[PDB]
């Protein structure tokens, strides 16, 4: 029935919606197109930041390591990194910038710290995610071309890996808490999944967008009086120039919340 409501939302939207909920109260799942691939766009920044946090478990000083930001490093959306050109940012600062402001230069520095896009994929595989793939750097990882497997995952896979990272033991406890603190401090998320949730609930999330009107969000949610949830909402449209539809992600989240 939740699936029929999500199918109606998808039909009126004109695009393709993918949803995965994990309710940790009973470990049950709600899926809609849960095994179809979608372009991750900036939701992939979670996996990159997490990979660096994993590295920091065996290098207690890694997050304080300075990284040079040169003018040539700036790409197309650099709200934090532009302030540090011809200077440096620590890996903590780069992680916070990538996660909480969606800074693309910051994401590129995280990718580089892992040895390139495939180092992020390797970390995904190391924590049991056989689906995620990062193939490109910013900004071209957001091209979001229909049918293109580059820089994609499925809703089912991303919900499982977000659960393992934020609620489970993919990371050490200090690192898990740091990731949750960053996600809870996101600045970009109020119009997306969180807009469809009761206001009493708390959450952290990472948004993403790209070409083909691609509009994404992945969240960890602490409802009032319930065990936490993990929710992934991915949305993509048939024309390259389509406008972003954060309202569709809100609507999907509202259908999920009403179906609990
Ligand atoms: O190894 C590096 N990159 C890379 C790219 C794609 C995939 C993989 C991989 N697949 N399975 N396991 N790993 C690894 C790489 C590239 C450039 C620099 C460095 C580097 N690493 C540590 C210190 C300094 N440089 C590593
Ligand atoms: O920069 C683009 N989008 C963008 C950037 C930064 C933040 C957000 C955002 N965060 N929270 N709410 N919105 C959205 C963008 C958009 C369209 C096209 C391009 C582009 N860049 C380079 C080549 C081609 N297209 C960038
Ligand atoms: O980079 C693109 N968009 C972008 C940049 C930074 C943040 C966000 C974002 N965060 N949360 N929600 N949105 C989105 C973008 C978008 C469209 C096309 C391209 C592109 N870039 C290079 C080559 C071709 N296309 C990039």
């Amino acid at each position: 029935a939740v699936q029929q409501k999500l199918a109606a939302l998808e039909k009126s939207s004109g695009g393709r919606l993918g949803v995965a909920l994990i309710d940790t109260a009973d470990n049950t799942q709600v899926l809609y197109r849960g095994d179809e691939r979608f372009p991750m766009c900036s939701t992939s920044k979670v996996m990159a930041a997490a990979a660096v946090l994993k590295q920091s478990e065996t290098q207690k000083q890694l997050l304080n390591q300075p990284v040079e930001i040169k003018p040539a490093d700036l790409v197309n959306y650099n709200p934090i990194a532009e302030k540090h050109v011809n200077g440096t940012m620590t890996l903590a600062e780069l992680s916070a910038a990538a996660l909480q402001y969606s800074d693309n230069t910051a994401m590129n520095k995280l990718i580089a710290q892992l040895g390139g896009p495939g180092g992020v994929t390797a970390f995904a595989r190391a924590i049991g995610d056989e689906t995620f793939r990062l193939d490109r750097t910013e900004p071209t990882l957001n091209t979001a071309i229909p049918g293109d497997p580059r820089d994609t995952t499925t809703p089912r896979a991303m919900a499982q890996t977000l659960r393992q990272l934020t609620l489970g033991h993919a990371l050490g406890e200090t690192q898990r808490a740091q990731l949750v603190t960053w996600l809870k401090g996101n600045t970009t998320g109020a119009a997306s999944i969180r807009a469809g949730l009761p206001t009493s609930w708390t959450a952290g999330d990472k948004t993403g967008s790209g070409d083909y009107g691609t509009t994404n969000d992945i969240a960890v949610i602490w409802p009032q009086g319930r065990a936490p949830l993990v929710l992934v909402t991915y949305f993509t449209q048939p024309q390259q120039n389509a406008e972003s539809r954060r309202d569709v992600l809100a609507s999907a989240a509202r259908i999920i919340a009403e179906g609990l």
